[PDB]
């Protein structure tokens, strides 16, 4: 038969392994010839696999590259202007890749150019609370200083924004072994740890969902009108550069001024972690000098878009998308995901060649320029926003398949909780000790829900990947899944070799997943979700799961406000309308679920009428006016944290109105805005609930 | 049978006559007890007529009223401060209504309070070009002057905005007999002309689609957070008051300073129409003083919403809406429309009682507070925007049924041109001399299209009525129809008694439509359009008509730009992308129309898939970022003129970028914005075209 089992059985670990090897032999940096060649290869292969059409969609977007003949580096300079220490010009290449051409050296993409020279202030992780501690408590002023910040905890673009706002004239990012060196594990190539010469690449934009800096709101097509640089969205105003911990130790070791305020400011290097500013007595006349010569350049990028047309609802789209561009070899990020997508396409194509089609259309996407700010996914979504908003059922992301090998991670809309629970109960666990058990069983045992007994953890979607435009701008139900680390025992950030030259095929094959069993499990989770979404008669969304989470989020935001009881009294700040809206959503969702199970199952119009109510439910949380000063974050329930793009925040409008409210100079205005955000949230919740009422 | 003929035959002129009489005996000013009582009556009657449900939807919105014990008036004052002439406190009430309570005296709703005293400048119609003529050519400065402007040509809110921007400290609006007194016709009650004591009421806001000034973007419900007054949308900053031509003659007769620049500045009064500033020699020490004491007050308003549930697509809405609130008796505006809606509901209800239902749901609306800025329609649309944007097929307005008795007027989306042509060919003309001919025949003969032989004129939708939120904010196909004057021979603005106490049942019965035959014809046009929209298997929209008009609009905007050939060369301003997009839309629309006629007619999914493409076509012209500084005007092809809310403008983004461009101080920035608007228009046209392509 042609059912989900046939689809799942056709997926092969050996094929994913072959595809990963094929995708990781040379770098595929966005905007380069090598990445265009890979796009053409994937287009050809998807056509051979059996898709109905496979096209390239190209855009000309702002990218950023170092200057090949004027390299970026940081110096310590003495008072005579002699450069007495210089940071590395490149990462030592891994074994057997020492002759590989076009490895981009470490840089912070979109840094402006400059040669700032000054005294160093150490700012821990450069989080909002680290700057509060510096300014408010320690009385240390970052104005005109170069700040040095360790990577980890929050997206690097937020670190840069924070340092800017503090008055820094430059930022040095580094990987501390505390965050990137797991105890008892060897450095690459002998283990999966970051060596002292390893460096994390990555963009430092603050786009807030805009896509290409030059064309916010519209696709960067052939006739696009571009903003000038000075009006571009999200570019940093001060030079920024990343270094490894051998170079960081040389910059930190001479630091003087104030002691670190507490142990949470100390990494693992043999240095005092003094905050500064500047160096101790003997070295006090020395300074730090950055030399950044990178350039921003409008550059063509290419998405591959494959279509498998639906048999019954060809105007309903289920999208499986992940990116193809990499910083260097992309052994994990993204090619561990792209190899999984490739095998998924191949499996669907095998069924299609035997005469099967899914009920709904499935679109497959190989996005470009994700590493430069989600640029390929967002420009294509801007070009196709009308089709997506009226026909888009769901988006399933497919970046890295592994960030560890311990258990499953899922982040998604509450509309997909039941789907995920049900699918994982039918899949085999790949874990040692769980032979013959379900994936649901091993995942729930290893990663218990903080709320419910015998349920697994599912997180909110944050951001920092290609689902952002589909979920927080367009309101299309979205999800992601991968294998992850043991969250109890592993205190490090992500995986140690993230966005380094050392992220290779060998890293994966030797240290993460030699049997490709975790990759296969992730292909079964992502593929199975796409299968159910595209083939289930009734869309596999449970609106009642949204009701449960809305109450949890309402309790949470109310609890934050309730730290200020005097102000709530004075300004008559009530959450009554929001709780009322959540109560109503709960009631209306229950009655809808009854209809959904009791409706005349012979009637396709009642069915699609009810499928449209299911599809447009995520869409109902969109506010066309967007969130304050973030017009492309339009979802009222979920936005990326204003302090950390990677983290989701619930009721973000209210959260940001309440954040550090006790420091606002005009409490009446600040609490008025809290009340405005309560109104907007309560209204949006009730309006979303009413989409599930009887239609007439 | 239950078909359109049965529906049309059930409509009776005598019933419309009875309903008009019933609706016009007392005033129904928005926010008053009398208008709430009428709402409850209409709710009860719609229930009796057979609708499935009939509810009141209420909102608390900012309204404006004169102070009953501190009346508004204008004086001439001598240099001792004696008030030697005062304008009237009220219009002389018409015969047999001299004892009617609660007639609101003439005022300009939403004027601020004040007692400005100064010299008079006469500004013709206070249009943008009148102020250009004054400032640029005549070198007359309106700063700190009271301006006196004749009504007509443009919406009065635009006059007020223009005078503000000119630095006026107050505005006096008056009705000149040139614009409100048809030659050879008697003044009310002996004819349909405006008498010298008659005055036109009306709001002077500049809301640009926002709805209630205090709650832009969200419904003004029980828990709404309101802006403070100072942050409210669209309120005038200077006092404004309207007067009749007896009072205007007393203000104009002493005017000195400059002669009128030409005959187009002269009305029909026996005065010189001197521009000023101030009075001639002998009266030069005299001044004009306004006394305005009106107050803005948040006040409850009530929409009646009736539902006739669809048999097959109950989640598809066809809306027939018109307002119920009036300035005084509302004999034409709105009750000539509301009586027609009432008879339409009754006719549909008769069919329903016999076991018929329409294919799609029909919603019927009696809007409140239209006269105060489209407030009831817009607040309800804001509350229900998610349901409307995903389920709204079409909106048919139903304000005044007559503005004359010569021929038909239709303004609507190009998507409804074919519907209207076809429907009018099946209706009987009510015109003398056209007995036994079609309405199409009499309308085409009397009002030929300026473009095509043997076709009637259909105008673009402008604004100043309750379709604005549905069409220019939400992108729901919209239309309106009424009987109108002879446009060749009648040079006056609208009808003379517009928004006066004299607009009564007797006005209509004696002078406009004694037999109620024109009202019946308008009920057949509005009702027949609602019938076809709600019952036709395939939605009755022809996408190819949009293609034809898009080319006309592209030619028009290109022709405007081409008055500046040197600048187009210098700044490389090309319309190539827009013409390309229009060409593509034309091609894609043609192929869609073929599919629509050749599709397997047995397949409901291909049918509704194609009905959704038809429904979402108007929706595709919406830009979620809105037009520059007008976030609630989101339709890219059509917006109300920035110079006259009543007029539609095509490609408004490009039009406004080009307007008076030769006066801009920075031509490179101004032509850059023209190019940006070309890009936005070309992209939106192509994106709309692609919604009609094969879906997969
Ligand atoms: C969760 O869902 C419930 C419904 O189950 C909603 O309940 C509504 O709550 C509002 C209050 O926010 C109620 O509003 C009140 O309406 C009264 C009139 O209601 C009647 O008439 C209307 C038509 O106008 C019908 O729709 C309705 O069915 C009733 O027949 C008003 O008179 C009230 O105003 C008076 O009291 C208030 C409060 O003291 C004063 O401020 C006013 O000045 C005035 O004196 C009031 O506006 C509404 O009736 C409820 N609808 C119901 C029960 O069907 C919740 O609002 C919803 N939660 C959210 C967040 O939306
Ligand atoms: C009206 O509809 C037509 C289609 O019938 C659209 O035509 C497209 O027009 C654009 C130009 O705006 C063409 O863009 C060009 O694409 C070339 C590659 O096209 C091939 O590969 C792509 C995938 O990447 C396929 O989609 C496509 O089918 C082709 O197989 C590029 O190489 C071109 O760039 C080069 O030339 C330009 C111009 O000199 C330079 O600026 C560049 O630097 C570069 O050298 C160019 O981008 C596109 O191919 C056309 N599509 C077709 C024919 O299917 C119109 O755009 C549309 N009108 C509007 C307003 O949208
Ligand atoms: C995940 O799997 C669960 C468990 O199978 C699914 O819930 C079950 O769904 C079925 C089919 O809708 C329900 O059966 C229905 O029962 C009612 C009365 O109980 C009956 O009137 C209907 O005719 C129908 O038989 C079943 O009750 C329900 N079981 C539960 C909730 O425990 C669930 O829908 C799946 N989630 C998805 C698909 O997203
Ligand atoms: C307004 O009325 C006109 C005139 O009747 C309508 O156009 C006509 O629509 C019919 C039905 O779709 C067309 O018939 C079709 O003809 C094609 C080939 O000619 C055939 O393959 C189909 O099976 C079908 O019979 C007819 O051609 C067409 N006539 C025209 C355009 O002159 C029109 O659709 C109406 N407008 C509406 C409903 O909005
Ligand atoms: C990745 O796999 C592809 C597909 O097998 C390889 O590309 C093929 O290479 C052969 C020999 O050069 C050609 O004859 C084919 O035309 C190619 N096919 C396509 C679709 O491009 C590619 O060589 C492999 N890359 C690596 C690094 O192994
Ligand atoms: C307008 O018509 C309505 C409906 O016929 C009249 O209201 C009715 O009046 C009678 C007598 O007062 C009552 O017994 C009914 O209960 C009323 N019905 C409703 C639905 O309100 C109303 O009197 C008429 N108004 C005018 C000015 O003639
Ligand atoms: C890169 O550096 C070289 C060598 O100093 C210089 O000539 C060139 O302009 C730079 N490239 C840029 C700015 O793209
Ligand atoms: C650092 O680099 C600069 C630029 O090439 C050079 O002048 C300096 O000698 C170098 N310093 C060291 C310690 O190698
Ligand atoms: C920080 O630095 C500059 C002085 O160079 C000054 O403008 C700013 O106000 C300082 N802020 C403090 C000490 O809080
Ligand atoms: C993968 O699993 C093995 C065996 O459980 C373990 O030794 C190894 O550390 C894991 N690798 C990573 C990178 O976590
Ligand atoms: C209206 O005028 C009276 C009489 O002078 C005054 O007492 C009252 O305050 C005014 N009403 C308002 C401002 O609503
Ligand atoms: C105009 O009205 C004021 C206010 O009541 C009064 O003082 C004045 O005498 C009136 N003037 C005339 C000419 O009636
Ligand atoms: C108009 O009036 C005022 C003087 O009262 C002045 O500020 C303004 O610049 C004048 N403009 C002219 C004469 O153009
Ligand atoms: C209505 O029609 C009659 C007869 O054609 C005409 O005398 C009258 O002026 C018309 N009324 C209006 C208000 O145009
Ligand atoms: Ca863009
Ligand atoms: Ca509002
Ligand atoms: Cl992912
Ligand atoms: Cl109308
Ligand atoms: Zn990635
Ligand atoms: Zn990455
Ligand atoms: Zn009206
Ligand atoms: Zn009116």
């Amino acid at each position: 038969k042609h059912n989900m089992k046939a689809f799942l059985d056709e997926l092969k670990a050996e094929n994913i392994k072959k595809f990963l090897y094929n995708f990781t032999q040379i770098p595929h940096l966005a905007g380069t010839e090598q990445n265009f060649q890979l796009a053409k290869q994937i287009q050809s292969q998807w056509k051979e696999f059996g898709l109905d059409s496979v096209e390239l969609a190209h855009y000309d977007v702002l990218l950023s590259y170092p200057n090949k003949t004027h390299p970026n580096y940081i110096s310590i300079i003495n008072e005579d202007g002699n450069e007495i220490f210089n940071t590395s010009l490149f990462e030592p290449p891994p074994p057997g890749y020492e002759n590989v051409s076009d490895i981009v050296p470490p840089f912070s993409a979109f840094s402006p150019q400059g040669m700032p020279e000054g005294d160093l202030v150490y700012v821990n992780y450069a989080r909002t609370e680290d700057f509060f501690k510096l300014e408010r408590d320690m009385k240390i002023n970052c104005s005109g200083k170069i700040v040095i910040a360790r990577y980890g905890k929050v997206f690097r673009g937020n670190k840069v924004k924070n340092a800017q706002l503090a008055g820094a004239k430059g930022v040095i990012l580094y990987s501390d072994p505390a965050d990137y060196f797991a105890p008892g594990v060897k450095s690459y190539p002998d283990g999966w740890n970051l060596p002292g010469g390893g460096v994390q690449r990555g963009n430092i934009l603050n786009l807030n969902g805009a896509g290409d800096p030059l064309t916010p709101g519209y696709p960067a097509n052939e006739y696009a009108y571009r903003r000038g640089i000075a009006e571009a969205v999200g570019l940093p105003s001060i030079p920024v550069h990343p270094i490894g911990y051998y170079d960081a130790q040389k910059l930190l070791e001479k630091m003087g001024g104030s002691a670190p305020p507490d142990s949470s400011w100390r990494g693992s290097l043999k240095v005092p972690y003094n905050v500064g500013p500047g160096f101790t007595g003997n070295f006090s006349t020395q300074k730090v000098k950055m030399h950044i010569h990178s350039t921003n350049e409008v550059t063509r990028i290419y998405n591959v878009i494959g279509t498998l047309r639906g048999a019954v609802e060809p105007d309903r789209y289920v999208i499986l998308g992940g990116h193809r561009d990499s910083w260097v070899f992309g052994g994990i990020d993204p090619q561990s995901g792209a190899a999984v997508v490739h095998e998924i396409v191949r499996s669907f194509g095998t069924l299609k060649k035997e005469g099967w089609r899914p009920r709904r259309t499935i679109l497959f996407a190989s996005w470009d320029a994700e590493e430069f700010g989600l640029l390929g996914s967002t420009e294509w979504a801007e070009e196709n926003s009308r089709l997506l908003q009226e026909r888009g059922v769901a988006y399933i992301n497919a970046d890295s398949s592994i960030e560890g090998n311990y258990t499953l991670r899922v982040d998604c809309t509450p509309l997909m909780y039941s789907l995920v629970h049900n699918l994982t109960k039918e899949l085999k666990s790949p874990d040692e000790g769980f032979e013959g058990k379900s994936l649901y069983e091993s995942w729930t045992k290893k990663s218990p829900s903080p709320e419910f007994s015998g349920m697994p953890r599912i997180s909110k979607l944050g951001s920092g990947n290609d689902f952002e435009v589909f979920f927080q701008r367009l309101g299309i139900a979205s999800g992601r899944a991968r294998y992850t680390k043991n969250w109890e025992t592993n205190k490090f950030s992500g995986y140690p070799l993230y966005h380094s030259v050392y992220e290779t095929y060998e890293l994966v094959e030797k240290f993460y997943d030699p049997m490709f069993k975790y990759h296969l499990t992730v292909a079964q989770v992502r593929g199975g979700m796409v299968f159910e979404l595209a083939n289930s008669i009734v869309l596999p969304f449970d609106c009642r799961d949204y009701a449960v989470v809305l109450r949890k989020y309402a309790d949470k935001i109310y609890s934050i406000s309730m730290k200020h009881p005097q102000e709530m009294k004075t300004y008559s700040v009530s959450f009554d309308s929001l709780f009322s809206a959540v109560k109503n959503f709960t009631e209306i969702a229950s009655k809808f679920s009854e209809r959904l199970q009791d409706f005349d199952k012979s009637n396709p119009i009642v069915l699609r009428m009810m499928n449209d109510q299911l599809m447009f439910l995520e869409r109902a949380f969109i506010d066309p006016l967007g969130l304050p000063d973030r017009p492309f974050y339009r979802h009222v329930i979920y936005a990326p944290s204003s302090h950390n793009k990677y983290a989701g925040e619930s009721f973000p409008g209210i959260y940001d109105a309440l954040f550090d409210i006790e420091s606002k100079v005009d409490p009446s205005k600040a609490w008025g805005e809290v009340k405005r955000q309560i109104y907007v949230a309560a209204f949006t919740v009730q309006a979303a609930a009413e989409t599930l009422s009887e239609v007439a």
